[PDB]
């Protein structure tokens, strides 16, 4: 009908990204800082994706060309984001990747922690994005591919999350946790920027508020 | 998917079920009380229509062959709900009829006010329902038809209405119309005040009327 306005999808995780989050959200694991690196390294592939399609096929850029990463603090909203025009993600892409068909990784990083290693390889493992959780109780993606139309991702670790229905790329919203509002402070984000993108290859931008 | 749990969709309400929806949500009629008898006429309604298809087919009935209605006051919640085991409506029935597509008596009724008519007289233009909105902020309704899957409609008023739908079948034939109550209207969850009420405008309703306590 004409009235129609918007619709919301809840879907439950496939089990092993499930625990893959409560062990996450839980975890004492003293070094929460890491989930910066993956969200920003995850910004560099998807733009390395457009990039590489743009080589063949240059229109895919549109009228963004220059690729680049921002960094969003938000002291009102107590909210940190890491937004990039790569190429990002259809429905299906949120859906199958981001919660209900894991990869090998899910259960791989958990069995590798159980064995005694590192919460900081967890980038290895293709699970990275779920470090957010490490400071966040509940994580916003908005993200437009050019063969869909954007839509709206959205989980606090209870078991779901929802699909809701902007320019190319992808936005990462963190809803910090109580203790975690250190990442809000403009020192504490550029010096946590520079100390692991030496080697990302596009530009990092931290927006000042 | 597998892991699928649930959808909503949100729809406008027709232009004007939203004029009707603001002036009753505002109004300062007195006699706030009619919403009940409204509501129970309603589940009167579905029953009959169930009744009747049930004397061609009587399987229509299912495991649940004795029609009532039951109110169904919540302390805790601050609600007030009123069920019947009638005939249910449909996805459709809940968007068209209870939100996109206005009957003759929606326009009817708000003329019949400007013109000096009463709001008690709202029945008469099929509109009753929306009377819930004297002594309710929100209303929620859940119904199951024969033909359909159980759905959830939901309102604050707010121009907008939800349309919810679970696999999980809790719901048996039939409908319940849950009222959040406004804060100062938190005298019809009393007992006292709802046996009165029931009993004031029941004498020719065809069914029984059960008032639970918690
Ligand atoms: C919101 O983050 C990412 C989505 C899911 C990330 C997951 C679940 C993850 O934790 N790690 C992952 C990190 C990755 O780098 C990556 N792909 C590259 C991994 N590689 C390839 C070989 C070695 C590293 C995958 C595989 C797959 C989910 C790729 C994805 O879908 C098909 C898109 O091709 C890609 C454009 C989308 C992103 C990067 C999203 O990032 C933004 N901003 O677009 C991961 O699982
Ligand atoms: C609380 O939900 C009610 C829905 C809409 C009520 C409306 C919009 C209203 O305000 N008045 C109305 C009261 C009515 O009595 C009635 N129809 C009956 C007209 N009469 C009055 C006495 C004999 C015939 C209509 C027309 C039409 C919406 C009927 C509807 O078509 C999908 C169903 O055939 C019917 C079974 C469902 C109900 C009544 C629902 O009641 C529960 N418990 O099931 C109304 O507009």
């Amino acid at each position: 009908n004409l009235y129609f306005q918007g619709m919301t999808e809840t879907f439950a995780f496939q089990a092993e990204i499930n625990q893959l989050m409560s062990l996450i959200i839980n975890t004492f694991y003293s070094n929460k800082e890491i989930f910066l690196r993956e969200l920003i390294s995850n910004a560099s592939d998807a733009c390395d994706k457009i990039r590489y399609q743009s080589l063949t096929d240059p229109s895919v850029l549109g009228e963004s060309p220059r690729l680049c990463i921002r960094v969003v603090p938000d002291k009102e909203n107590k909210t940190l984001t890491v937004e990039d025009n790569g190429i990002g993600m259809t429905k299906a892409d949120l859906v199958n990747n981001l919660g209900t068909i894991a990869r090998s990784g899910t259960k791989a990083f958990m069995e590798a922690l159980e064995a005694g290693g590192d919460m900081s390889m967890i980038g290895q493992f293709g699970v990275g994005f779920y470090s957010a959780y490490l400071v966040a109780d509940r994580v916003t993606v908005t993200s437009k591919n050019n063969s869909d139309e954007s839509y709206v991702w959205e989980s606090s670790a209870g078991g779901t999350f929802t699909i809701t229905s902007m320019k190319r790329g992808t936005r990462i919203t963190l809803h910090l946790k109580e203790d975690q509002m250190e990442y809000l402070e403009p020192r504490r984000l550029k010096e946590l920027i520079k100390k692991h993108s030496e080697f990302i290859g596009y530009d990092i931008e931290l927006m000042v508020e």
